[PDB]
């Protein structure tokens, strides 16, 4: 993938989170998920999906993972999913708004997403 | 996984578009998205993560995934993410809310990304 | 407004909530709401805006407004904001996606932040 | 209100737009916008709504408000509205997220919500 490179490694989020992934030439995300806040302890399982072929004028590269919130040490009941765009060179970021839904009764649904965006660096 | 069997299989939109995912015991998910709507033709390739060992007081199954638009008939540069939960019951649904970021330039970035929400059924 | 008339007037979504609105020639919303859900009880200011001057080619008329959740009654310490558009014809219908911020301390502030969907009908 | 000193004036984000707000002792919010990205020119009307009673335990003050995309130059046929909270204090700071609806026909509707997330700032 033309960013397989670029992606591949480990990136920290403005919360202290750290994010490990591995890009595959085919498109694939894999890797694992460490917070800094929430109902969350250690390391989690991510998988998900960039755009191998991006657009050669600029343009960033579209991504995104998901990380449920079970591991053996915690189970928050809980999924994030990041959505977002890896922009490469020097100062490299992924620029990511998210998704946090809970399981929840059909009574409390309506309360049962939260939003907010993650910018990852490389240091 | 509780909901293994319950959300293995085939699953339709409002829109018409067709979700075909296998969940694995230990929490993934993989499969197939073919949309019926946008830059978009034939199927394209998902995963994504669930949580294995839900609540058992009424409370849905949270899960996500990911679709990058890429397939070998199409690039529309871009990636959506489903977050939602996994209600079981002789009427199931998926219910979720999605992001859909494009790849774009650092002065477009700001109109990079689109929300909204599907509900998946079995028919 | 073109759709002043079509808008102005009592509106409920699938929660049960009442949305009371009055449209002005000038894109002004004014009204009431109340809540089926939630920390809230009896109604609540709202404000907003709409296109007074809209496409003539089918699009919906976009629109949105806020709440803040403080009344005589209860203050929730939060806002919604709601962001749409009316649709006209015999079947009329507001179709929103909303952000519910809380206050929060600057630690938590990462999940200051729910966001969902409401669908508004005449009936 | 508590802030109503705090918020009452000229902010500015990290596009280079400009929100000009006063906030009214009993919740309301009236001003102007100008962005400087996307398809608007000039100001704006805004209405919103803040809690003029927070928390004293050190949390934000929820607000929200609205832009419909109209004035005598231009009509975007558009509305976005901003969900957030206040922070007062030496770097005080506006924290919003925020959701931007086009009047679309019914089959473009599924792509009719742009998501995004301001940061404003006195200076
Ligand atoms: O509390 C939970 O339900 C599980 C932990 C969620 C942590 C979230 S995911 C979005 C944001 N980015 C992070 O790095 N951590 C929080
Ligand atoms: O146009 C694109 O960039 C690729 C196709 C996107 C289709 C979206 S994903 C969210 C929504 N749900 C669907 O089933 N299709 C649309
Ligand atoms: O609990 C709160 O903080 C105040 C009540 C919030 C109720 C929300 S607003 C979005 C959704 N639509 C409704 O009609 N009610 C809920
Ligand atoms: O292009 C349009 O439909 C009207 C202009 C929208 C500008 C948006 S609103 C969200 C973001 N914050 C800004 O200051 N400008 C953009």
């Amino acid at each position: 993938g033309r960013d397989e490179a670029g992606i591949t490694g480990t990136w920290y989020n403005q919360l202290g989170s750290t994010f490990i992934v591995t890009a595959g030439a085919d498109g694939a995300l894999t890797g694992t998920y460490e917070s800094a806040v929430g109902n969350a302890e250690s390391r989690y399982v991510l998988t998900g999906r960039y755009d191998s072929a991006p657009a050669t004028d600029g343009s960033g590269t579209a991504l995104g993972w998901t990380v449920a919130w079970k591991n053996n040490y915690r189970n928050a009941h809980s999924a994030t999913t990041w959505s977002g765009q890896y922009v490469g060179g020097a100062q490299a970021r992924i620029n990511t708004q998210w998704l946090l839904t809970y399981g929840t009764t059909e009574a409390n649904a309506w309360a049962s997403t939260l939003v907010g965006h993650d910018t990852f660096t490389k240091v």
